[PDB]
């Protein structure tokens, strides 16, 4: 209908600052209660109480829990809440009015948030053996990529979900799918990149503050919270930590377009930062039991530490190689005995791997020796003069188009440069080149992954992979090695001062 | 007196004990050596005559169904379908009115099977693992991680004492964390020599995750026959849960006051980082579920230690650069300027005394030797000519270095290639200074033996520690070599 689309257009237009932390509604697979701290006085209740527990929500507000959940259950819950910090609380599978309810408790804004999750009747030794199997398989991962596919495949084996993907968030937000174990007759999303605008900052904060996000129904009607605002606090309700939180209609539409209806994502956090996400998707809606989502919560913590451990080892492994090859070039520089830059020119292949690049252009006056994928010599000549205007010793930039506007015709080859030139008056230098990230990636309406990929393409124009701290350190230290050898040649020019006394002696 | 003569023989020769080939298995189980074709019994445990009521001499050389059962032999053959016996689940069995747990592995082309006996007399287990993972995730400092891990393991398995040992650079073991029941001798901070854990034991713990000894006062059961007919050489038990421990370690545990032990190996980068050793005063057996619970902890905890340490390696090395560039900036403004701020020099590499030796005078800062003998120390290193000299055992190669071993046992000095003898020397203290603790195989003797074996050895200079010294000399070299060109500019 025309009325329905009008609200969607406003919501879709303004999605970066949509207050998803205060949805004002919850998913229909649970009941939400706000309880006052001293006497468990009900502040606001989800309108689902009419459907289950058979109580009109108008007069339910302001009364004790005993009025709806019974005296004994309310006493048990009050005893559990007081002086417990609501951390690692054992599951309380209560049963009121013939409906099984799993009770999850937390607190926010000096109030108690109580979630009663309905357990389907149709829906431990086996689970324990599975956890050990997963721990063994994850520990056996020799490489990071092997860890990715092993983890994705075995999560699919555990949960039976029709798709499991792992997104890794790069430096500027953009996420990339790095592993996938999908059910037959489904799309292949491996290698796809999506823009950082696809996930808002509020969503990133919510994923960092939680571990599991479960959306059992994409085609779900949001049950509102009556009253919308808290009576005592005179404000909205904070549902950041609430499992029963309304998802934005934009994301529901996006999930429907992809073909998924039930989703479950496990956050991956390293050092207080969101490394990525483990997205599990299904076609037929399904509800994940407490045992299943307690196991997958433990999966994320194991993976987050394991990924962090291998990331540091890879950093150390490459850094040791950087210092190993840095000494090798220094030895080549000293024993070259031909020119300051000739020794580097003798091994162009080794020069690239020192920093990580695709082409180098070692320059000595009027001779622009270029190796690997590189622009035409005139542009390399042109690019050199721009950096000497600044006078900086080492200049690293992964976005040449936005700092050097004429560096656009060759942005497909030289999108990030790293140049080191000794301060001697004559021209000099070694310039490294990196390609656009968009060239490496190869992947097969709106609110679809196909549209997301194109938006990433138009935003990643002229951006190369960032120069790592080791890469800049490698260039900076090579400058010291070149400078140390350059001043040695200045010592060798004392032979001129040796002959100066010789032709003065004859006089 | 017969045991005393035999026991003392083994004590002298401990580094060559064939612990991988004991020939005996612990009484809490029966081990059968099986052949793939039709499940022929190669070797059978001695206690099969008691628990199973079959003659060990007669039971050798027939089908496993005779002692186990036709259906049980069938299911064993089914699960052991040449599938590497890695992902085998639990196969609870009941033969002759007793309950068994089946373990399978393959050594020297076999199908060796272990039947573990459990005592006749869930949601919390999954919740315990979740709480354990959450608690380690919440930890930030390494010491906090050790404390919380030890406390959590002690709560989970119920053992009276739990300790974490870490193996240092040389090989000696140091107890880092400990959480124990009251009225027992604390062992935190104690150091024991590498001789307590032989190389064979180190390799076996490297190739295993869990090593359990339920009863210390046990009589090993003899494997019969003692030679495999297909190899005529003792059965390889290096991957077997049921394995008789060396009596030296039995005596060690008895003297230390523990009768049940359960050690979880900690492996990082394929190397034995340490051990999580649990001990109980009363013989306490374990269940199948608890074996996997503590096994997973060692895998999880070893992952954090590798990650937490590597974060500290980077953090320490970044702080060096901030200190390194500070000196380089101070260098430009040939050695006198450095004497203004000597404090950051020690923090640059980790030290306690720094000596500046250029031209004639010498400056003594921090805990440093006497200037007279310091000058003698500088004279040696110039003969070698190395740009940097790294050594942690000065008395090992510098015999006069005995009068100031406590003051300085390890040195890291750099000198300039220019002819005039000028350089800077750093010092480290002995390790024994910072370690304090309260044939008599006791922890106290091991600390006494360690103190003897740790004389004159200081903390090893890390790769980053030497790298800072190599970089600092380049800062002095650049200024000196710049003035070398200035010497040309003079004329
Ligand atoms: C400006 C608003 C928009 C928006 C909002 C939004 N997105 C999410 C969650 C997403 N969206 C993802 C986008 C994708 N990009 C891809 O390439 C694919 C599939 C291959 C997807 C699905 C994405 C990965 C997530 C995280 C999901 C997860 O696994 O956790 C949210 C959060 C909603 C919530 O309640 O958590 C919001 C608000 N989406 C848009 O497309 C733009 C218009
Ligand atoms: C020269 C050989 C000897 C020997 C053999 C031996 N020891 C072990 C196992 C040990 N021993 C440990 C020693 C300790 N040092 C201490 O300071 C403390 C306590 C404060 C102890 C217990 C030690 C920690 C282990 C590992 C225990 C574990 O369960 O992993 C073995 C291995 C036995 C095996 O079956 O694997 C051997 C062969 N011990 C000696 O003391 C000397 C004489």
């Amino acid at each position: 209908s025309q009325l329905d689309k009008d609200a969607f257009e406003v919501l879709l237009a303004n999605c970066a600052d949509e207050p998803i932390q205060f949805p004002g509604a919850i998913q229909p697979h649970g009941l939400l209660f706000t309880l006052k701290e001293p006497e468990l006085t009900i502040l606001q209740v989800s309108a689902n109480v009419q459907s289950v527990l058979g109580k009109v929500p108008d007069q339910l507000a302001g009364q004790t829990l005993d009025c709806v959940l019974g005296a004994g259950w309310a006493e048990v819950i009050r005893s559990t809440s007081a002086n417990d910090s609501l951390v690692d609380v054992p599951r309380l599978l209560m049963s009121v009015e013939g409906v099984e309810f799993e009770a999850l408790l937390h607190r926010s804004q000096e109030a108690l948030v109580l979630e009663l999750e309905i357990q389907d009747k149709a829906a431990y030794s086996e689970r324990t053996g599975n956890m050990g199997r997963m721990l063994r398989q994850l520990h056996a991962a020799a490489d990071l990529q092997t860890l990715y596919e092993v983890s994705v495949r075995e999560i699919q084996r555990m949960t039976g979900y029709d798709r499991v993907l792992i997104y890794r968030f790069e430096e500027e937000g953009h996420g990339q799918v790095i592993a996938e174990a999908s059910a037959p007759a489904m799309e292949l999303f491996n290698g796809l990149f999506f823009p950082a605008s696809d996930i808002p900052e509020q969503a990133r904060e919510l994923y960092r503050r939680n571990w599991l996000r479960i959306i059992p129904d994409a085609n779900y009607t949001p049950v509102p919270l009556v009253p919308q605002l808290r009576p005592d606090t005179q404000q909205q309700l904070d549902l950041s930590f609430s499992t029963l939180r309304s998802v934005s209609p934009i994301h529901c539409q996006y999930m429907k377009n992809m073909g998924v209806l039930s989703s479950m994502s496990v956050s991956l956090i390293q050092g207080g930062k969101l490394w990525g996400l483990i997205s599990c998707g299904h076609r037929t809606p399904l509800y994940v039991s407490h045992e299943l989502r307690s196991a997958c919560q433990a999966i994320g913590q194991v993976l987050s530490l394991q990924i962090s451990a291998m990331e540091a080892l890879e950093v150390s492994r490459q850094r040791e190689t950087k210092i190993q090859t840095l000494q090798q070039l220094h030895q080549m520089m000293a024993t070259s005995d031909t020119d300051v830059f000739d020794g580097l020119a003798q091994q162009p292949q080794l020069l690239m791997d020192l920093v990580g690049a695709t082409g180098v252009a070692i320059i000595e006056d009027r001779q622009t020796h270029c190796y690997g994928n590189c622009p035409e010599p005139s542009d390399i000549r042109a690019l050199h003069t721009w950096m000497m205007a600044g006078g900086e010793p080492v200049y690293a930039s992964h976005h040449l188009s936005s700092v050097y506007p004429p560096g656009e015709a060759y942005q497909t080859l030289a999108s990030g440069v790293l140049a080191m030139s000794l301060p001697k008056p004559v021209d000099n230098g070694v310039i490294w080149f990196r390609p656009e990230v968009k060239q490496s990636v190869q992947w097969s309406l709106r609110l679809q992954p196909r549209t997301s990929f194109e938006i990433w393409k138009v935003e990643m124009t002229g951006i190369a992979t960032k120069w790592s701290h080791g890469d800049v350190f490698a260039a900076n230290d090579l400058r010291r090695s070149a400078l140390e050898n350059d001043l040695a040649r200045q010592v060798s020019k004392e032979q001129q001062a040796v002959r100066a006394r010789d032709e003065l002696v004859a006089v």
